[PDB]
DNA sequence: AGTTTTGTTTTTTTTTT
DNA sequence: AAACAAAACT
RNA sequence: AAAAAAAAA
DNA sequence: TTTTTTTTTTTTTTTTTTTTTATAAA
DNA sequence: AAAAAAAAAAAAAAAAAAA
DNA sequence: AAAA
């Protein structure tokens, strides 16, 4: 079955010709006869078709001259074979010989061509290095699977029915039941959009929107069974997007889809560690066409933006803004508080759904979307989306017979992670409106449930009553929804005052009982809230030392395992950190950091100091990850919420507030307060404080009166103002002190605030003016704020926020470091400056796009290599002499640049810098560490010297320590194979008019010095000519 | 008059369902 | 993490 | 080897 | 309830102790 | 010669007791 | 060598 190669879209050629059928198909075919859904598919036929035609056609070109060789070489052979003479046999060695250059240029041509996007890549956070972690990636290919009987098999045509039929079932079966689902969807109060909402979803369709879509879809994905990728669409927009806006406005008009928006594939994956006998084992994924994951996406884009009128904030799977760790701190100030009630009788339960998305009624959800108030042109282009779905089981690249999708949402379509929720939401406001299953008060706030896509958590009081209601009205949602739950599977932690209470509950009731912990949303809950670091993160080290373990002889520089160190460890760390902070011992970082550099550095002691790569200016952008300023970056951040005071953050609410309430809301930028017994028992935001206070001595901020502080604020509530006073300006003014004025300003600023400043209470104004044209608070009102006050008060988002707080506390918490670049100017008698030390580290950062080039100047700059000077002190034996023989104490300048040995090399390169025709000095600085004097410092030709230079230091590194001359031709061979990987790579990036600068004078030079034998015992020859 | 800093944009991988 | 463009500071 | 949201580099 | 003094913890700096056997290619 | 670890000193917060 |  056909699918399109991205390669051929590349082409020129192949471009050119679809460009000039596309526009004469469309020219030729539109006529009142066909509909446009049946010209679309037409169209697509006839792309494929010739797509087939420029592909044989260029295989049977490129192959053209091989193809004629090989019969002249025949016929000439045959001739010999009926009248033999020896020029025939001289016709023959010839002709056979090229038969054998044009061969092996090909082999050579796609394997140099696999080593130059390999060049690029290595040691760099990309595919290459996240696949060499990675296991063996197991094949498709199913042979053995079992039968229902209890009995095993391998035929092929068994196997095929026997998958086959079982998925057939699974979507087969359709509900009848209309007016028994009208009746519970009338039972309850559901929401409405307004007007002016529903007027937005109906809205025409616009090219602009289209092109927006195009512009954003993922590459390198793969094709629905037509086809055509994402690749193409856009390479063809311009042509294309006039008739899909053409090919859509039909659909709005008439409701009905082309045939092909139908068809998807299913592809089956293996399960980890699950024996492959069980066809249970294979998880599906459904690829469907790309043109249909387009009209998708607009319509899913479209919900979007009204979502959260629809969806409470108990659900927080797949909307925006929202988090995952909302639900699980949530959780976690619930356990508390029932560990500290004095009378305990509570249940949590995490409730086990069973396929949910394959199992919801489609008639169900169409009727649900009506109560809602969804109809119209967007109700009527969903309804015909789902009037006949199906899909094609591809199993061992064999593509089996189609079935129809009777059930459920389609598993790989955009709109349908919102179209479940919708639908389980029904189901969540049922729940929270039921009096008689009681939640959970904590002060003014009652909690009853936490959603997850369709993850569940409940939180009851008196269960044995109210857990019987919950499963009642699960049981009729199910009848009418098709929703199902294994309750067996379902966990729950119980709480009673004493065992024969717990034995009554436990006999009613169906659950699994959990007497440790359940895994949740991929932390762990315990069932007292002590053991969270025992459950959490003593295993998260246990799981990091044997992993990094495992790794330890795999064929990577301290480079590249740094990469590995943030690419794997570092994601899963952050996670359980914004998940859980608490209060973590001092010990956690030590073992963690630990661990982390004993792989790094091999099990041997560093080469390059912690310190000066803790900094992203020194060592070339090379930088180690730092364990504790991401700690206290994550502890931190909360105070961002504190200061925005949303509705929607309730998980901030659930702490005890045993002594005194909403505190929280007046910490940041505020009055401090007289009493310290607040927060006695918070796991998360005393410590948050702490931290925060910490933060503002270590800057020597007054934190307390701010040009951020509010209005809404203990400093004017302690003047005695009245609400509608501080409404007033608010509504009015906005929101900070600093809105109003201080001093002079005090309301003059603007004619809105003078405007307003007549309407206020007579006597409150005089409280506010005493305040406001005060000397201190104009004085601390009026300052410039600094970016660490800009992070908390500015900013509408919270995305960003770790990263941006992690800078910060980079400069913050700076330290100083020794310098190997002035060791070096001390080991070379000379001053650099400030202007020098600065190329120094600006040459390491863009000597190359490659990490196997940078790295080998780095090591240079930065002292890496061993030197008989350090070894003799190591071993404090007195013979520090220069291990090639030359009997001389070997300091590392010697090693590099005064060697004998190696002196014969570097005038070998200063002769062909001469060649280049460039005067410049013989200075071990220039080729070491890329200081030029300051009339070569702007220079023309600098891409071409650190080219050279860096292969030279290749060829004294890789014969360190023996006792020889380093030699050109090894020299001219390291500079070849770099040209080699430039070249490709400078095609396929279509940088070629800089390679050419660059490389064209030495290519030229490197060719003139050998012989016709060297280059051919080393396959020396231009690519540029 | 020039260089440096800050923010957005395009590209990778990992977390949950 | 890289690159590119705009604005302020040297 | 697909969909959605979130996070980092 | 606030003020004053002492005690405890955390962080930063300084000083001492120990090391690895060549490197790049893979 | 160079990096890391360990100990000592300094500062800030909390508690205890008296005014 | 460490991709599809
Ligand atoms: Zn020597």
């Amino acid at each position: 079955t056909w699918k399109l190669n991205n390669l051929l879209l590349n082409d020129y050629w192949v471009h050119n010709e679809m460009k000039a059928e596309i526009k004469m198909f469309f020219e030729t075919n539109e006529n009142k006869d066909t509909t446009y859904q049946n010209l679309w598919d037409a169209f697509k036929a006839v792309c494929r078709g010739k797509f087939i035609a420029l592909n044989a056609y260029k295989r049977k070109q490129e192959r053209s001259k091989i193809d004629t060789l090989t019969s002249q070489l025949k016929e000439l052979e045959k001739q010999e074979q009926t009248h033999s003479k020896a020029s025939r046999r001289q016709e023959i060695t010839k002709i056979r010989a090229e038969l054998k250059e044009i061969e092996t240029q090909k082999t050579l041509q796609k394997i140099n061509e696999s080593r130059s996007w390999f060049f690029e890549r290595i040691n760099k956070i990309d595919r290459p290095l996240a696949r060499l972690i990675k296991k063996k990636r197991e094949k498709n290919q199913i042979d053995t699977i079992k039968n229902d009987k209890g009995d095993i098999t391998t035929d092929p045509t068994e196997i095929q029915t026997t998958i086959r039929e079982y998925y057939k079932h699974l979507y087969a079966n359709k509900l009848e039941n209309l007016e028994e689902m009208d009746t519970f969807l009338d039972t309850y109060t559901l929401p409405r959009l307004n007007q002016e909402e529903v007027e937005s979803l109906n809205r025409p369709i616009t090219g602009s929107e289209i092109v927006a879509i195009i512009n954003s879809l993922p590459t390198k994905k793969s094709p629905g069974p037509d086809g055509f990728t994402a690749e193409f669409y856009q390479r063809y927009k311009e042509e294309l997007v006039p008739f899909l806006l053409k090919l859509f406005q039909s659909i709005e008009k008439e409701g009905i889809l082309p045939n092909s928006f139908y068809e998807a594939s299913i592809i089956l994956i293996p399960k980890p560690g699950r024996d492959t006998t069980k066809k249970e084992n294979f998880r599906p994924i459904s690829l469907m066409n790309i043109d249909a994951k387009i009209l998708n996406k607009i319509l899913a884009n479209r919900i979007q933006q009204h979502i959260k009128k629809l969806i409470h904030h108990d659900q927080v799977g797949f909307i925006p803004g929202m988090q995952g760790w909302f639900n699980i701190r949530k959780s976690i100030n619930v356990i508390q508080h029932i560990n500290r009630a004095k009378d305990k009788n509570h249940m949590i339960i995490s409730i086990d759904a069973e396929k949910a998305f394959d199992k919801i009624q489609q008639p169900f959800m169409l009727k649900t979307l009506n109560k809602l108030g969804i109809d119209g042109t967007y109700f009527k282009i969903i309804r015909a989306i789902y009037d006949k779905p199906t899909a094609n089981i591809i199993l061992n690249g064999q593509k089996l017979e189609a079935f129809p999708l009777k059930t459920g949402t389609r598993q790989g379509c955009p709109l349908s992670p919102l179209l479940f929720n919708i639908v389980l939401e029904v189901l969540a406001r049922a729940i929270r409106q039921e009096k008689e299953i009681k939640g959970i008060q904590l002060g003014k706030e009652e909690v009853k449930l936490s959603l997850f896509a369709d993850d569940m958590i409940v939180y009851l009081e008196n269960p044995i009553v109210s857990a019987q209601n919950l499963l009642k009205l699960i049981s009729n949602f199910s009848k009418v929804s098709g929703y199902k739950i294994n309750v067996q599977k379902s966990q729950a932690f119980l709480y009673t005052n004493n065992r024969q209470t717990e034995s009554q509950i436990m006999g009613e009731l169906p659950f699994t009982i959990a007497s440790k912990r359940i895994k949740y949303l991929g932390i762990q809950l315990t069932r007292d809230v002590k053991d969270l670091f025992k459950e959490n993160y003593k295993p998260l080290l246990k799981e990091i030392k044997e992993e990094t373990n495992k790794w330890k002889n795999i064929p990577c520089s301290w480079v590249g395992r740094i990469n590995i160190v943030k690419m794997a460890i570092l994601p899963k760390v952050i996670y359980r950190f914004n998940a859980i902070p608490i209060k973590l011992p001092m010990t956690f970082f030590t073992e963690l950091e630990k661990t982390t550099l004993k792989f790094i550095w091999n099990q041997k002691r560093a080469r390059i100091a912690k310190s000066i790569l803790s900094q992203k200016n020194k060592a070339g952008g090379i930088t180690l990850p730092d364990f504790k300023l991401y700690y206290k970056a994550t502890v931190t951040k909360t105070a961002w919420y504190w200061y925005q005071n949303r509705d929607i953050d309730q998980w901030n609410r659930t702490e005890p507030s045993e002594i005194m309430p909403h505190i929280y809301n007046y910490l940041i930028f505020d009055k401090p307060e007289k009493n310290k017994q607040w927060g006695k028992d918070s796991l998360f935001n005393k410590w948050c404080w702490e931290n925060w206070l910490a933060i503002c001595r270590k800057l020597k901020l007054d934190p307390f009166l701010t040009p951020y502080t509010k209005i809404n604020s203990r400093w004017i509530k302690d003047l005695n103002v009245k609400p509608k006073t501080i409404k007033t300006l608010e509504e009015n003014l906005g929101i900070t002190i600093q809105d109003i004025g201080v001093g002079k300003d005090f309301m003059s600023k603007t004619p809105k605030a003078m405007a307003t400043k007549d309407k206020i209470d007579k006597w409150d104004l005089i409280k506010l003016k005493s305040f406001c044209t005060a000397k201190e608070t104009t004085i601390r009102v009026n300052r410039q704020p600094t970016t660490w006050e800009k992070i908390f008060a500015t900013y509408s988002s919270d995305k960003g926020l770790i990263s941006r707080i992690y800078n910060e506390l980079k400069q913050i918490y700076k330290k100083k470091t020794n310098n190997p670049i002035k060791k070096w100017a001390k080991d070379m008698n000379r001053h650099f400056s400030k202007e020098d030390i600065y190329a120094a580290k600006k040459h390491m950062k863009k000597c190359s796009s490659s990490l196997a080039i940078r790295e080998m100047q780095i090591k240079t700059t930065m002292r890496y290599h061993l030197t008989p000077v350090r070894m003799a002190i190591i071993k404090k034996s007195g013979n520090n002499r220069c291990w090639r023989g030359c009997g001389e104490i070997g300091t590392l300048l010697h090693c590099w640049w005064d060697c004998k040995l190696v002196q014969p090399l570097w005038k070998s390169v200063w002769r062909f810098l001469r060649d280049l025709e460039l005067e410049i000095p013989f200075d071990p600085a220039i080729p070491l560490l890329g200081i030029y004097p300051n009339e070569y410092k702007s220079c023309c030709y600098k891409d071409t010297c650190t080219r050279m230079f860096i292969a030279a230091l290749f060829t004294i590194a890789k014969t360190w320590n023996q006792p020889k001359c380093p030699t050109m031709i090894d020299w001219i061979k390291k500079m070849w194979h770099i040209y080699t990987m430039e070249y490709y790579a400078a095609i396929k990036n279509d940088e070629f008019i800089s390679f050419v600068g660059t490389w064209m004078k030495l290519e030229t030079i490197i060719l003139s010095k050998l012989s016709q034998e060297q280059k051919t015992k080393h396959r020396i020859f231009s690519l540029i000519g």
